[PDB]
C-alpha cells in the first residue's frame, strides 16, 4: 500500500 491515496495487489498473504 502507497503512503497517501489506496492499495491493489493479488491474494496472498502480505499485500502493499
Amino acid at each position: 500500500c502507497f503512503p497517501d491515496g489506496r492499495c491493489k495487489r493479488p491474494p496472498g498473504f502480505s499485500p502493499l
